[PDB]
């Protein structure tokens, strides 16, 4: 055990003062956007959480996560399971061969987004997303598909994660804190027999230690609750499929963890909230009223307050005076760059004040987590059903892309469209149809496998259009001719009554 | 102008236009939560409960639940159907292999293409 | 019976302290928006609620909550019963 | 675990805890300065 030589336990202690950098900022990025989504990991239950003076950090986080989350997973095939043409033509033969495999393919698509529909990976994978753009770097673990199995989520003070300057991960460290009757018997027992007699609802800290095991390309999985490890739970994974995968957006390389989407604008952030929270002072100011008398004069207040609703008291005008809060023109000027600020803290998030400028925009902020959050969980998708025989077992020569189906239908109706406007010069002897079906599906980019009609397959549909007609045909002959022949001659109806049962004459 | 000012964002908070396809997607992440809390709890102790008194028949315990606020079932068989509509108009051709496009297209669409064909003794 | 050695009365006695600082916030939330939804317990028939001296909050909370009733419980089918299709194929 | 007929439901749920945070709470602080800039407002009516 290279990586485990000291145990799960410690190597969590001795890389949490790596992490400390990243809380830090991931506090200070919710302290302005959402206090309540990153609470500093000493906030019980008796805490409040106030709202910051500006409400644009708030509302932008709340955009941007839920256009990130329309883009990343859209309501059908944000992936597709594609074979390679050239081998899959080889090992099979032509025409409906590949269309055949394609509908497998298509067939395992609908059962994963059936699989991540029915766990409800969506409420996850958005509570994933909050915590990328408020932290930057969340943890979020597939366990073994077993009926109803939801995944769970790591936020960044519950997990340690080590990486190299080559970005490859060496380990990772999780943090549970499980009840004693809450944990299996096997596990209960043993912490009896550890720490003594425990409290029923007592809190049990437990270490799941994954680390890049010695020589071959692998990860190490193992469980230790007190001090030692627990009976039994060594997993052993491949690289492409393990279950823990820490995604982070805006990764920097030669760092452990990558940086929140807030960091890029928490300086503009800070700059709105004292400009806002000034403003709102100035109101309160402006709220109270005070009566300014002046004592050289004659008027007396005492017959202000003391008189109805109409009333003649001796007075004058000059004496009260009313203070009111000055700088006018201060105000607009701390209105006018307050508004410049949410100006363009709005268009760094997802928020209208420009249609076709945002998803552009959009294109590239999500562009890192294709790979660091699409893939991978497809990939360990894959792998599990396929162990519980959800999947059938795929032939390991299926790659996937992440789009966010594809161009296939783009190409089809594209290639039918002008396929109808070649139907125009139908019955022209001069031009070669065929072989302008041919190029036009060259240029619109189609594989042009099957799509033809060979000589066997000509004659079949001729054989099926013929069985039409001789049968379309053949019926109305003999059903007109059955009935000429049943009614003619009086003694020949008589008979056809006889045959089914009936009786000349009512 | 201040008390307009709070106002106005505490309008956005909630479900208060001033547009319209900015509060949608604000309240798509409010509800995203309920769904697993409230929805899908909600109706796993319903099915067993009518499945006690005799209220729906016996499921054979493979059936998934998932909370959808149907769904694209409508959607991709309309989508084909005018995708297929299209290939009507080139009937007639020898060239082109019209049954082959069919199966293509609803491959491209989704469907599941298992007994929308039709086999010889359907025929 | 490890968590009902004590009885039930015993267990809510003793949680009840964890729920007062979620009961305070809650009623705080109510004075503002709708005083009516959440009374601090105290009160009984003969408590009026004074009216909150802004609309904004009991206009936004009525909204938000018919719009999560209308978009989570729409007029059909917000649930659906799905197979595994590849289970179900092999079987039929 | 699956189906039990008590079913505690929360919105704004923060691991650690046994209870979920209201939304309302969220905006509660901007609820209460509009609160005492409305009231101000309304009481310089009354003087008028």
């Amino acid at each position: 055990e290279g990586f485990a030589e000291e145990g799960a336990k410690a190597v969590y202690d001795r890389l949490k003062n790596d992490r400390q950098p990243y809380e830090t900022r991931a506090e200070s990025c919710a302290q302005y956007t959402i206090p309540s989504l990153f609470p500093k990991d000493s906030d019980n239950a008796s805490t409040d959480y106030t709202t910051p003076w500006q409400s644009v950090g708030a509302r932008g986080l709340n955009n941007l996560a839920s256009k990130l989350m329309l883009a990343l997973f859209p309501m059908q095939s944000w992936m597709k399971l594609t074979i390679s043409e050239y081998e899959a033509k080889n090992l099979l033969g032509d025409a409906e061969g590949l269309a055949k495999v394609d509908e497998g393919l298509s067939m395992v698509e609908r059962i994963i987004m059936n699989y991540i529909e029915s766990n409800s990976y969506r409420v996850t994978l958005f509570e994933c997303l909050k915590q990328l753009c408020v932290a930057g770097n969340a943890l979020l673990y597939l366990p073994e598909p077993e009926g109803y199995t939801p995944m769970k989520l790591y936020r960044l003070n519950s997990y340690v994660v080590q990486r190299d300057a080559f970005g490859n991960v060496l380990q990772i460290v999780t943090l549970d804190k499980i009840a004693f009757n809450a944990l299996p018997e096997d596990v209960r027992s043993q912490v009896e027999a550890a720490q003594g007699e425990q409290k029923e609802d007592a809190e049990i800290d437990v270490y799941t230690h994954v680390y890049l095991n010695e020589a071959g390309d692998g990860y190490s999985k193992y469980e230790e609750v007190a001090e030692e490890v627990v009976p039994g739970s060594e997993a052993e994974y491949p690289l492409e499929e393990c279950p823990y995968i820490p995604v982070r957006m805006v990764r920097i390389d030669g760092e452990s963890y990558g940086r929140s989407y807030v960091e890029e604008y928490l300086g503009d952030l800070k700059s709105l909230e004292n400009l806002q929270e000034s403003i709102v002072k100035m109101a309160m100011i402006t709220a109270k009223v005070i009566g300014l008398v002046d004592p050289a004069g004659i008027t007396q207040v005492r017959r202000l307050t003391a008189a109805q609703s109409g009333a003649f008291v001796p007075g004058r005008k000059q004496d009260i005076e009313f203070l009111q809060l000055e700088k006018s023109g201060d105000f607009t000027v701390a209105k006018n760059v307050s508004d410049t600020i949410e100006a363009r803290l709005s268009y760094a998030f997802m928020l209208n004040s420009v249609a076709s400028e945002l998803e552009d925009t959009l294109g590239g902020v999500y562009s890192i987590l294709s790979q660091e959050l699409q893939l991978p969980l497809v990939r360990v998708l894959l792998k599990q059903l396929q162990a519980t025989q959800q999947i059938p077992e795929l032939p390991k020569e299926a790659v996937e892309p992440t789009i966010s189906r594809g161009q296939d239908l783009d190409k089809l109706e594209r290639c039918i469209a002008a396929w109808s406007a070649l139907k125009a010069l139908e019955g022209d002897d001069d031009l070669n149809l065929a072989n302008l079906k041919l190029r036009i599906a060259n240029a619109i980019g189609l594989d042009t496998a099957g799509m033809l009609l060979t000589q066997e397959q000509k004659n079949a549909l001729m054989a099926q259009q013929g069985a039409q007609i001789a049968t379309q045909q053949g019926a109305a002959a003999l059903g007109q001719g059955m009935a000429a022949q049943a009614t003619a001659s009086p003694e020949a109806m008589a008979a056809a009554a006889d045959s089914v049962g009936m009786q000349p004459g009512m």
